[PDB]
């Protein structure tokens, strides 16, 4: 994708509903990639992680029908930081997991950069913590998949 | 308790044996915390969270078992950062709630920042990838406490 600097270059309402397409392709990326992993513990984690991507949707339909009243998202045919697309093949090797938790990581730091800089895009206190919110959820997704990424780089399991 | 920086007034098993406790501490906090909650959703955040650092204290208690064999591990009676005690009491009013979550991301903070000490004040390589892991761990688990306390934030207020 487009780098986050030009963000500036959208208006707030394609950028939320950028931001909905995003959440809704992690989420079946996230459902994906832990459907085939046959690793009794990556599997939870990222398990886990699509489920919290899938609220954040429901929160971010709610605002952008709360900033703009009887309209029906279109969602832009441009996006900010990586795509990640539902995995489809299977996972032959231990290194197409590291390649996947590598680029996942790589979209999570990026998702976090987008929603601060969506927080300075917006005003009223209420809008600020929910932006807030999603970049802590999003680092925080950084943070849980760095740990297991190591892991599995170095063939070490625990 | 102690600022990070009088870690060094400590051997490695002390601080190991500091580790093992706050782990310990911290497992039954989150324990009382999430009985105590009402909030079919922080209630679900704070058992996975509970869940998640079960395994630390083994982890820990493994390694002090591997760079101390034989010798058992030992408690000092200091501390370095928020030592969190078990919730027994019910929980009246949201702030109640604010102030446990806004301790916890504390406590959290603390560790992740601890971990990553440990990690430099110790040599080998697979060794220092267990606190680095940690760490991240500890890192992550600190940005979903704080969106948690940020969405609990919109809750009163005024």
């Amino acid at each position: 994708g487009l780098p986050i600097e030009k963000m500036a270059d959208f208006s707030l309402e394609e950028l939320l509903g950028m931001a909905i397409k995003a959440e809704i392709g992690a989420r079946e990326f996230y459902k994906s990639l832990a459907e085939k992993i046959k690793i009794e513990a990556l599997k939870e984690k990222i398990n886990w992680l699509a489920e919290e991507e899938k609220k954040h949707e429901a929160l971010l339909r709610k605002l952008y029908s709360q900033m703009f009243p009887g309209k029906e998202v279109v969602f832009p045919k441009e996006h900010i930081g990586p795509e990640l697309q539902p995995v489809a093949r299977e996972l032959e090797k231990v290194q197409d997991i590291i390649d996947l938790i590598r680029w996942a990581m790589k979209a999570e730091e990026i998702a976090a950069e987008f929603y601060l800089k969506l927080e300075e895009m917006v005003k009223e206190e209420e809008k600020k913590r929910l932006m807030r919110y999603l970049a802590d959820m999003e680092r925080g997704h950084y943070y849980t998949l760095r740990a297991e990424y190591e892991l599995l780089l170095n063939w070490e399991m625990y």
